């Protein structure tokens, strides 16, 4: 049912960049592309909150072929133009401090990826993931918590859900159910998806809720910048609320650190009804509803 693996890293599906536009609008802080792929010519099909491979060119420090590097996909499986032939990535170019030989550093495949120029080919592989499968009943509740990048798989997620295109081409998946993305990023330009995001709000009021955390611009009741972690805590009560229905799936998607203090504001809401977090959590990951992808 699933596809997974249509194409591996020793025979990748060469694709043709179709657009990379710009995802950070202006006074917003670092690069975030959005690049869509041609897939006509092969036969890679892929679901919601699956991956893919990309294979950069080029040899490493040590005279090596580069590696695949895994990005979310940014489309549903139908893709940005509901036609069953593209495949869209949301990619933030890496770059740090300089303490790392030399003074800046690039990173190779995320800068390769937001510079590359339509007409070009890469080199595609997978799709791989079931760990953020969005489940397939129509009347389940969804929390999404993201940070920066972490959109991605929410994006498929509430694409799916909410754009007209998409529930006329799934008569078998018309979500009446409640969402909810916690988004957290630095500024209001990198607030990715924004006009997208706030129009399924104003349409669909009562099925997606839209929560920000921007850090250059809030403080959280501490004062500091308010981040994911502070928003959860904030709702701590309403999310453990959904959280306790059979049929309610999280999806967590970000930086690493984002988990403990998600987990923290948890653990302080469950514990109000005598309830151990950490042991409830064990079980929702064993029924396959409490779903993480962070890197
Ligand atoms: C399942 C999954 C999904 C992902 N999805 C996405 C996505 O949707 N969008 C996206 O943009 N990325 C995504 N990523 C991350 C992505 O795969 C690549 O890791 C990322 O693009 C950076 O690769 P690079 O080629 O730019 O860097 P490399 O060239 O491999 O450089 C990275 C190396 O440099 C060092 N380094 C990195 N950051 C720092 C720092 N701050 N300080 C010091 N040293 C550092 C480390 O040694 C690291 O191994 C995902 C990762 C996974 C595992």
């Amino acid at each position: 049912d699933v596809p997974v693996n249509l194409y591996r890293p020793n025979a990748p599906f060469i694709g043709k960049v179709i657009s990379n536009e710009p995802l950070v609008k202006e006074g917003g802080i670092g690069i975030v592309q959005h690049i869509k792929f041609d897939l006509t010519g092969g036969n890679l099909k892929y679901i919601e909150g699956q991956s893919i491979g990309i294979i950069p060119p080029g040899v490493d420090k040590n005279g090596k072929p580069e590696k695949l590097r895994l990005y979310s996909i940014a489309s549903t499986r139908h893709g940005d133009d509901v036609d069953d032939k593209t495949i869209s990535l949301c990619v933030r170019q890496l770059e740090y401090k300089h303490p790392e030989s030399g003074e800046t550093v690039y990173g190779v495949c995320s800068t390769y990826l937001t510079h590359i120029e339509p007409g070009s080919e890469v080199k595609i592989t997978g799709p791989v993931g079931k760990e953020m499968l969005l489940p397939d009943d129509p009347e389940a509740n969804v929390i999404m918590l993201a940070g920066g990048t972490g959109i991605t798989p929410m994006r498929t997620y509430l694409w799916r859900m909410f754009k007209d295109a998409e529930r006329a081409a799934n008569p078998e998946y018309q979500f009446k159910g409640f969402s909810w993305l916690v988004f957290g990023v630095p500024t209001t330009p990198n607030i990715l998806y924004k006009e997208e995001l706030e129009e399924i709000q104003q349409k669909y009021p009562d099925n997606f809720r839209l929560t920000y955390a921007i850090s250059r611009e809030q403080k959280n009741p501490q004062g500091g910048r308010m981040y994911i972690q502070d928003r959860v805590a904030e709702h701590a009560d309403q999310l453990w609320q959904l959280i306790k229905n059979q049929k309610t799936h999280t999806y967590i998607c970000g930086p690493p650190p984002m988990e403990e203090g998600i987990d923290a504001a948890l653990s302080a809401a469950a514990a109000k009804e005598g309830v151990t977090w950490s042991d409830y959590q064990k079980d929702l990951k064993k029924a396959g509803r409490w779903h993480v992808e962070t890197y």
